[PDB]
Parts: C-alpha cells; structure tokens; sequence
C-alpha cells in the first residue's frame, strides 16, 4: 500500500529543507489530492547484540556497522593531521535502508500549513486567554476526523502488531504506548514512543487538575516501569525523556517518550513546547485546584497555525505593548 | 589512495559520539598504533541547482538524483488512516549523490578525542533537600574567568551590550556572543554575584527577572537592525548551568543546530521561572524539585546524583539493573 503511494506522488513544491537534521518536506498530489512527504537521513548503525544478558553498547563487528560498508572513498583535500573526503555506503532495505518516509495523503490544509516553512513566535498565554481563544477552537478541533488515528490505535486495531504495552479493562484509566510515527525503528538512539491514555476528557494539560497528579504519577512509573525492559534494558528508565506538549498538534492526551541520547527533532524536546511530565507532575502542587487552567504558559507557535490569526498574534502585540517593548520602526 | 589507505588500516577502538539528530558518528582508533578519529555524516538530499519561481520553498526536483528521485526500493512500517511511513533505498553514486561526508583526523592530540567525546546522560529528580546535602556545597567549593569579562575588560571587543551606570551596578547585565541570523546566540551574565544557579532565585527576584526579560528583548533586535524580533528570541537558563554564576541564554527561536542545548530537562525559559516565582512561595526555586539530565562527566554525577537516582527508583517501584 504505501509503496504504490509513494510511486503515484506527484511533486509540486518543496515545503521544507533542513540541512542540520537530514530533513525534507515535499508537497504534491497523489490521484489529484493534495498530499506531504517527510523524509529523513537514517543514522549509522552499531552492532545489535544469574542468567541476564546485557546489550553490548556501540560496537562495529557487523557488516553494516559504522564504517564497514564503504564501498567507495574519494578524497576532496587533505593538510597536516587532517583529512576530508567522500564515501558511498552499501545501501540495503533490511540492513541498511537509506532514508526514512512519511506520507500524508490525502492532506488537509492543517497539514500543509504545519509543514510548510514559516515564522515562529514566542506566545504568553494567560489563563483569560485559554478560555477566550484557543478552547473554542479545540472543541471545533476535536473532529473524529483529525483525530480518526488516535481512535483508530486505541478501538481498531491500528498499528497493533507494533504496540508494545496495553492496559485496558472495560475503562478510562487504560493506556497503551506504541512506536511513535516519527521513529524509523531500527536506531535505539532515536527512540521514540507515544502513550495514549483512553480517558477522552484531558485535550491538552489545561484540562489537568490537582486531584489527576496521582494517575500521571502512576502514568510515569508504569512508563519507565515498562519501556526499558521492552528493548532488554538496551536504554534504562532514567534515559527516557517523557513529556507532553503545548500546545499539541492532536487534541487528545499522549505522552512522548524519548531516549535521553536524542538532541531532539524539531521542537519534540525543546523548551517552549515540550514539558517533562515530571514538571507536569510537580507543577500541580503549586497551581490551583483548578490546576493549568491557573496557569499563563509561555510557548512557541507557528504563524501559520490557526490560532496566531485566531487571536494570538493580535494578543502578543498588545502584550509586547504592555511590557515596554520598541514597536520597530517601519524603517527597518 | 592515500586517503583510502589510512582508512583501511583504522581499528575500531571505540565509538566517541553518535547523534541521530544531525546523523554524525565519530569513532575513536587507532592507525599505526596512533589515535585516530574518523568522523561521518550522512549528507543531506540534493535539490536543483535552479528554482521553479522568482528560500527553500522555490527549489525543485526535476535532476536525476535530486530530493526523492532516487528511490529504487520502498518498504512499509505502518500506516494509519490518512498516515503510511516506511523506509526507503535511493540510488548512490559518489560524483551525484554520495552517501557520507567522511573526514579524518591522524594522528589525533588528547584534545582532538575530547571535544569529539559526547557524554551520556541520566535524568535524576533533585528534591530541595538533594540540593541543600548534595548540590550546594558543591557549589561552595567552587571558589574565576568570569570576573575577568565582567570587571577586567575580557572580550569587551566582543560585547553586544553592556550596562554603565551607577543605578544598575547591581541589577544590570552584559550581553556576548556564544563562542546567519537564524543561528543568534547570546549569553546575558548579570552583575550581581550572590546568584549562582537558579536555586538562588528568589520570589523577590521576580521583579529583577521581568526586567531583563524585558532589556534583553528590547536591546538585542536593535543591535541587529531589528532583522530579529523581540519575540523571536528563545530566552531561556540552564540547570545544572554551565558555569555556576547566574546567565540567561539568548537563541534565534528557529536555530536549527541546537539540541540538547534547549531541550526540556537542561533548559527552562526565562518566562517560566518569573511565573514560576508567583507559586514557590519566597524561597522561590529552593523549594522546588527540579527534574533535569545530568551528565556522567559532570562531578555531581559520582557525588550523590547517582546513588540518589537509584534510591528513588527503588522507592519508585522501577525495575533497573543492580549494583
């Protein structure tokens, strides 16, 4: 199924480029629908391999690890101890795939405004705000259909040959944490899994109270409790970086969980958008009984997201005003 | 070659640095029984060297080995609904479309091998009480170079900004470079010398910190013509910092070479602590527990951090390797 996807993609325009990270975003159409591709560099590879067996960490035996499947070497230049030069890398599907692909087809403009390339701002939002511009635009937001993936995992089977832990009596105290969509699979270094909770009353962490620290606190020890022995102890529950974000690209609570090793895609880990859980967790003790609700949470939003012309960039103005801050002249 | 010949003969001692971010490996040997260090990164997709309209988002894809053209074999991971991601083969060729950029350096100083080292990190949850038995005396201890930009003139070449007057002795600040408009690094290190990490901020700081908040967004665009807006900067500290006397980091919002440099866990943003202070009641952050990586180089690690880590995961109830 994918692969005839990928082969119908008509390319249109280059969305985004990134040289840093190895990432490209493309826009273009499949059967005359609008539709994105993601692809990304994959990582060199290391080998994979009482009675406890312990993972041998970053080791070069294997035929495709490291540098062992050069296949050819070109030199640019060379000057005292340093040497520069080029190589081509035995590529194979099994072993050594050489780009990880996303697709999104048919896309919506939600999609394509997310990806495309824009300017970022760093937004203060209040309490009053919350309540004024972005929750009327959640409840709008909620659509079974940008969010027909979460239901999806959680009632129809989705991706469940990859889920890697399940708790689920029939009710909304359940969760399961699967490979997330961003992870290739292969590099342990580039661990990434989500946890969806199957109560459907916690949107975002405004939605979190006082009296939910317990179910969170119990939500990152079963995590760490659980993942590490998942990959045989390969990554330790004190090398997972688990967070939640703010604001979230899905208006359903899910839980990133990330090993420490990763600087981190985008804004996946960065502050002014990802908060530890364990933050989340001690952040209740001091905020209200209504919690987040309490809280002015400062982030970094996309000038194409719906919100900045649904009110916040009007705000940001105002605050920016309000705090004695030059209005640059047109000058300039 | 030559080149070749010297990578032929490299035996594999240990892997320096992996980073999936930015997909780099260097890996530490030997070559005629002298270090080496090899280091490669995987190039980046190829665009035109033209554009289909009068930045990235006019580039095209019409050459033979440019963004996905490539592609002689796909395999599926999964899908969902609107969403299917798989992996892919593309067609290599070392003048059109190499693989990795690979250099080497040999024979390698001890300086070369550090540097190149990435260390590996471990988050541990610091409760006041850890800080007051095993962080602060720590801190003590630590009695520097910063005195000398502060009062001796150090890169003063080099600072953005710098406060003068009498009134903000005390309360005010400088503004350097970190050692492309998009990748702006600033550090802010303020004049008084009583705050060390953030644990030394107090609710009555609150007001102090708005402030250079608001000096530090309404200077730096201005050094820079205003080709950076004031909410455009990601203004943010460290904990544990990088050195243990009080810096505000200031960053292009979109820099796109930064990870874990930002990442939640190390860096908290400037706004948060001033919000944070309305709650922690007037100690402000010696009441708080704070949750963060910590590095295995860093001497906190040995000190405490680790014995205290694996406590808590006992009383955590968390399954972990012993001893």
């Amino acid at each position: 199924m994918f692969a005839s996807l990928i082969k119908r993609f008509q390319f249109v325009s280059v969305l985004d480029s990134n040289p840093q990270t190895k990432v490209m975003s493309l826009l273009g159409t499949i059967d005359n629908k609008d539709a994105i591709i993601t692809a990304e560099k994959t990582h060199f590879l290391f080998d994979e391999t009482d009675g406890r067996s312990t993972p041998v960490l970053y080791n070069c035996e294997n035929e495709y690890s490291c540098i062992n499947g050069i296949q050819e070497l070109k030199e640019i230049t060379s000057n005292d101890i340093y040497y520069w030069g080029l190589s081509v890398i035995k590529q194979d599907m099994e072993s050594n795939p050489t780009a990880k692909l996303n697709l999104i087809w048919p896309a919506t403009p939600i999609h394509i405004k997310k990806y495309e390339q824009q300017n970022f701002h760093l937004v203060r939002e209040t309490p009053e705000m919350y309540k004024r511009i972005v929750q009327p635009y959640i409840e709008e937001m909620c659509n079974n259909g940008r969010l027909k993936w979460v239901n999806n995992i959680l009632y129809e089977g989705a991706e469940s040959e990859r889920v890697v832990y399940k708790d689920f009596s029939e009710k909304d105290d359940g969760f399961l944490i699967l490979p997330d969509m961003k992870w290739d699979g292969m590099n342990l270094d580039s661990l990434y899994l989500v946890a969806i909770v199957y109560r459907t009353d916690i949107k975002t962490i405004r939605d979190l109270r006082y009296s939910d620290r317990q179910w969170l606190i119990n939500l990152n020890n079963k995590i760490r409790s659980i993942v590490p022995g998942c990959y045989n102890y390969a990554v330790h529950p004190d090398e997972l970086r688990i967070l939640v974000h703010y604001q979230p690209s899905y208006y359903h609570f899910n839980i990133h969980i990330v090993n420490i090793k990763h600087p981190g895609l985008g804004n996946s880990i960065a502050a002014g958008k990802a908060i530890l859980l364990e933050d989340i967790i001690e952040m209740l003790n001091y905020l209200g009984p209504e919690g987040y609700m309490n809280k002015t949470i400062t982030y970094a939003i996309g000038e194409n997201h719906d919100l900045w012309k649904r009110g916040l960039e009007e705000e940001l103005t105002k605050q920016l005003e309000r705090d004695g801050i030059p209005k640059i002249p047109k000058i300039v």
